[PDB]
């Protein structure tokens, strides 16, 4: 299978970090906690963020069914933003469309996000739908790997992945606590879709972007609070584990290279990196397990710093990103995610 | 692809249908309304059905952070019941999993169910994980084509499907309102795996469940509104509506017919239906639009009877029900479905 299309979708509401840092601080319940608030957003490294909702509509988002019917509104359409982009950037149409793989899980939709872009862009009624949810943050390079896994028994098929995540949108279930409060520095609102097409459709279409070789998932033992939501009436609230970090640093190198094993290469012979962030201590954690140069990551540091952490769309933000840079051709491919689970997902790609 | 176990695990605390009803009509503001719940859980064709949590536990379940949080835990529970279930009918192991799919509409979990069930089976790390949500009752059907879609690029694995569908729940979301009251006298609580095989796999495992031929989803124009969640602060609210019927009786036909043309089949090659309990409603509905005998939907209005709707957990319950009577050698075997969209999959066996 090869990537054909890649296209990330943002809100038009740009907002720079300390815009939203000076009004988040003056937010209902929060003032309070401006010292830490301030200290989080800076250390953050992001720069930026696009928001769903202008920014000072927020306070009023209390409510999670108001929040998830304008996710649903919002996400579909960003959604679908994304996808026509990376159609149109794959050459290719809706029609096209054989298998629509949707990743979010920001948002609870049923119908799911999946039918109702579909809906929207008259994708053929017997498109095979694939809604992924609680994947999360490693749901752009898993979601990438799952069209592999599709295109792998259909040579012929264009299979789509649509990644929207409206972090914002749990704004409901935001309190100053301090996990929430990370989150709240972090993480921004945008879609991105990868259009991915088998290998014999690939010369029909002049497939552009990489090859998606081959992927390994990491599912980490007795780790389920490391990562993920507590669901609740509020909400989708983060839960995220300080722990996290040392799960990394112990034990990617491990996942990193086991992978790579089996494709006869090594740490160097990779050209270049496609890695999400979960933020600055988690980008510095896979930077020092895999040793990596500063240049190695500087992508996904850049997409951190003008557009968050979008959770599964970043790395889809970053390989957009990437493909744009053109790196050596024939030259290793790594995707490297990682998310509730708690997990890792590597993905071998093989540039143009 | 080829099915080599399939298991139907239950909550042990049975009611009958006048067990629940009679218990029902007396939870907090609802006996303002005994006499339609009554009259809707009779017509329902359900004769009883497994409840995950005590009858009398449910009133107390207004909280949908609470009822969420057992979800999770008691899905896991009955997830892994299914799974190693269907493992022994296919005498498999859990190391022996290659990719997991998971199908839940009744609960939210990041990370999701296919996360944990693989944590307490000890599934290898690099498992792959399909977390389905917001197929609803199609998932069955569905989980068996992505299986089966899975399985034709990937012929010496091993892929499962786990359905867990706890509809008891979604208590704290329903309100004394048509819709949520047909939710309260059709569903029940149970899940089901289904443990399939590549090609190229199942001589060694001597599967001996159904092929898997093919399937074709069928994603109905503007159709949202016909079911889905509503959800917001209470949890999952039960978005149907009575255009189902319609829908069912101007469109099924034209679904199993364009299918089963692509097979060169008519209704009379199937030798075995596997219909989607839905309701007796919808059953009329199915048989009267395909022609069909009151024996091809036998084993399904027997499921509803005994069980209720399980949402997608039901077809595979009325899958081994079939299994088990054993249908002709080698003959058709058609499973269908119907879930949120409004879509419709049908999915294309042979018997053994
Ligand atoms: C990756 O593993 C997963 C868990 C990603 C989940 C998304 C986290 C959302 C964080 C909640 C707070 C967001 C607020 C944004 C700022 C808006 C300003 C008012
Ligand atoms: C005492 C509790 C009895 C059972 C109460 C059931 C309440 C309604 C549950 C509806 C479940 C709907 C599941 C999804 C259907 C779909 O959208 O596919």
């Amino acid at each position: 299978s090869v990537i054909a299309g890649v296209f990330g979708a943002l809100p038009p509401h740009r907002y720079s970090q300390s815009e939203i840092t000076d009004s988040f601080v003056e937010f209902p319940g929060l003032k309070e906690h401006e010292e830490i608030i301030r200290r989080l957003h800076a250390a953050a490294k992001v720069n930026g963020r696009h928001l769903v909702l202008p920014l000072q509509q927020y306070p009023s988002l209390t409510d999670f069914g108001d929040a998830n019917e304008i996710f649903i509104e919002k996400a579909v359409d960003l959604g679908v933003e994304a996808l026509l982009g990376a159609l149109d950037d794959a050459n290719l149409r809706p029609s096209d469309i054989d298998m629509i793989a949707t990743a979010t899980v920001t948002g609870v939709a049923v119908p799911s996000l999946d039918a109702r872009i579909a809906g929207r862009l008259g994708l053929r009624p017997d498109v095979r739908r694939m809604p992924l949810f609680g994947l999360g943050c490693v749901a752009g390079a898993a979601g990438v790997a799952r069209l592999r896994d599709y295109l792998r028994g259909a040579p012929d098929d264009v299979a789509v992945l649509v990644s929207v995540e409206l972090c914002s949108l749990t704004y409901p279930a935001v309190k100053p606590t301090v996990s929430s409060l990370v989150g709240t520095a972090l993480f921004g609102d945008g879609a991105a879709a990868v259009v991915a097409v088998g290998d014999r459709r690939a010369e029909q279409v002049r497939a552009g972007g990489p090859d998606i070789l081959d992927s390994r998932s990491s599912l980490y033992p007795d780790s389920l609070h490391i990562m993920g939501w507590d669901v609740g009436s509020h909400g989708l609230r983060l839960r995220l584990s300080p722990d996290l970090t040392n799960l990394i640093e112990r034990y990617l190198a491990n996942d990193v290279t086991t992978f790579l094993d089996a494709h006869r290469l090594t740490k160097d012979d990779i050209g270049a990196w496609v890695s999400h962030p979960g933020g600055p201590k988690v980008i510095d954690a896979v930077a020092t397990s895999l040793a990596l140069p500063p240049e190695a990551l500087e992508l996904t540091w850049r997409s951190l710093g003008e557009i968050g952490n979008l959770s599964s769309a970043s790395i889809l933000h970053i390989l957009r990103d990437t493909i744009e840079k053109r790196p050596p051709s024939g030259s290793a491919g790594l995707m490297l995610a990682m998310g509730p689970g708690f997990c890792t997902e590597l993905v071998l790609l093989r540039w143009r």
